[PDB]
């Protein structure tokens, strides 16, 4: 025959999960930990924490 | 007639939810205290908590 059939069928997504490329980690200050965290429970943290 | 009609119908599931044979009631101990309960919180729980 002439004719051909083209691809076209569902073009199924391709989810695939790669890794995760731009990234970082970082010390919560205590900005965070003052407006999360109860008074109560904040004023009992040690220096070191 | 000779031919007689089997059961086969639906066989709807049988929850009708009965009571628990098996159980038991604990005191909990300070492991998961430490565990689940802030600090803060956890050192003025008193001796007879």
């Amino acid at each position: 025959t002439g004719v051909a059939p083209p691809p076209p069928g569902w073009t199924p997504p391709d989810r695939t999960p790669r890794a995760i490329t731009v990234r970082r980690l970082i010390e919560a200050p205590y900005r965070e930990l003052a407006g999360v965290i109860d008074p109560a429970n904040l004023q009992l943290l040690d220096v070191s924490a």
